[PDB]
DNA sequence: TACGCAAACGTTTGCGT
DNA sequence: TACGCAAACGTTTGCGT
């Protein structure tokens, strides 16, 4: 069970064990032989924890989401999990819950249990964290979900969210809406605010103006998904089509149309922002734009890998892009013509 | 950085430092503030590494998964990362897809990254990884998807779902339903073989056959949802009521029947099994069988933590059970008031 | 040409006194 | 009464010869 275990049934020394275990130089074949069988009788399993205090790298990778559960969320890191392993490393998944403290709980972990590199996915990030963050700019990490490249001591990858709303805003114009509602993820996020904002620009061009009764805060939880829809239609006056922040909660919008007996899309159009491997199987088939979530999670690995292997210092960001699916929760608006 | 580092700074042993860092034995005040000073200055972390050699326990976990992305799977993971972080745990997450070698190779790499205990949940079981399985009955391990209690080396927590099929199957028949269709997930599997017998069962007793052109499989995958209820109402004589093996696979289900105009539940109800967070805000509210997912990762924690630090040796296995959910997705069948 | 010896990586802990 | 010394846990590796 232990290296010089194995080293007396192969009556040689544990370097010339370590030696073939790891082809890290030559070694006699009736010698190397005679270590693997000891190796198989001995069920031998040499522990990478003697290695990693030795060579200084445990070969396993930390990622600090917020949550696991949620399909946008479970996507990229499943990704993420698939990189690790195709290249060697292994991975400790943690979820913060957007908790300080519990942040720096399992950041503090980490650090600890010594990762080569750390992955982050914190949605918000306020000050007090983007100081603990700070706090471990030795380990060589690389945060997933910024606006913009907020810190200056790791890497970003920009999904360009902005560029999103944009487009789903436009979509519903040159469809022939006119008057759109729009449910946003929490603004604390870029997800949030930076995929609405994109999407309010388009109206500004357009010279379209969003109502406020218009405009229901949402958490990417199909619930508010549903409370919102219910809070556009349930006034006097209602926007002809939807812009839903994500798909979960377009999901939760879908619902309440339903049971208020409104037809998607006859009624009213819903554009969602995500598309999640769910989404086409939505009913109606969910229209949306969708964001490369594989690329962001191979794009992050990446960038980190580069940094760990290559000692890289200097901090890098990498854009992605999301592009319009076309769907049909979708009809055109009193407008289309008129174009 | 090293805990001599810190001692010097301390004008202490190596042995203090790490007494106070564990309160592991009295220091004096004015020690064991020197000793932080130190230990705040010098940015200290200690090495779980390092520790984990001579204490012999890594304090991290390992899960076996089969797929991290879909929603029952999702679901499962993130209650057993809870537990292990409540616990003080680390989870390393890892998914074979079902691949042998993948298995085999994930498996390995826990054995040297040491893991206190494993949590195994790969669906399908066939000897062969029963065989790997076996050769690490060393490593404390709980498998929480078998159907009964296939090895006598691991714990098992037992679903029952059977129990839940054969529920599944009475409603439908206490709503006035005798023409029914079904279809299951990968036989391969005991939420797929499982739940249908479990359903198959209250059919015979109702004296109910269930056409075999009726019956058409799936793989947990929204799409094969969709393409087996395709195929049920895509014949001359169709179902009144569907049971469908789990939710996900549901909601394809669901989608079809729009596309081919079809009412759910007006023309066909529909029952599902999962009771998957998004469920209710199916279009309609799905009515299906639920499956306790959270106890289900408590559970198996909680029997490995027994044997991990309580040393149990004696197999265990824990038994838990679905309920059915009543929503909005199923309605009478032509047989209700001949009851 | 093929191998072995000892030091070492960062801790925790047994015995001290 | 409060602390320190050395051994040790399982490896990898520098120099050998
Ligand atoms: O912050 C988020 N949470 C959940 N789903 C999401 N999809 C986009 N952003 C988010
Ligand atoms: O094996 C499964 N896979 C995916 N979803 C499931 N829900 C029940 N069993 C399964």
């Amino acid at each position: 069970a232990t290296i010089k275990d194995v080293a007396k049934r192969a009556n040689v020394s544990t370097t010339t064990v370590s030696h073939v275990i790891n082809k890290t130089r030559f070694v006699a074949e009736e010698t190397r032989n005679a270590v693997w069988a000891a190796i198989k009788e001995l069920h031998y399993s040499p522990s990478a924890v003697a290695r990693s205090l030795k060579v200084n790298h445990t070969k396993s990778i930390g990622l600090l989401a917020t949550s696991s559960e949620a399909a946008y969320f479970a996507e990229i890191i499943e990704a993420v999990e698939k990189n690790c392993f195709q290249k060697g490393y292994t991975l400790i998944l943690g979820n913060a819950w957007n908790n300080l403290e519990k942040q720096r709980a399992y950041l503090s972990m980490m650090a600890q249990k010594r990762v080569d590199g750390l992955l982050v996915m914190c949605s918000e990030y306020p000050e007090p964290l983007l100081a603990m963050l700070e706090e471990y700019r030795h380990i060589p990490m690389v945060v997933m979900d910024f606006g913009e490249a907020k810190a200056d001591f790791t890497d970003a990858v920009i999904d360009n969210a902005f560029e999103g709303g944009y487009m789903a805003g436009r979509y519903l114009i040159e469809r022939g809406h006119r008057e759109i509602g729009v449910i946003p993820g929490p603004l604390e996020r870029n997800t949030g605010a930076g995929r609405l904002a994109g999407f309010m620009k388009a109206m500004e061009e357009a010279m379209i103006k969003v109502p406020e009764s218009w405009i229901v805060q949402g958490d990417f939880e199909p619930e508010s998904g549903y409370r919102a829809m219910q809070q556009i239609l349930s006034q006097p006056h209602r926007p002809t089509a939807v812009f839903c922040g994500g798909d979960i909660m377009a999901m939760g919008a879908l619902c309440a149309a339903d049971e208020m007996g409104l037809r998607v899309p006859q009624d009213v159009s819903l554009i969602g922002y995500d598309n999640v491997r769910n989404a086409r199987y939505f009913t109606p088939a969910l229209t949306t734009i969708h964001q490369p979530k594989d690329s962001l999670g191979e794009t992050a690995f990446n960038m980190l890998l580069d940094r760990i292997v290559n000692k890289r210092e200097e901090p890098q960001s990498i854009e992605v892009h999301p592009r319009l699916i076309e769907r049909r929760s979708v009809a055109d608006g009193p407008f289309r013509d008129y174009r």
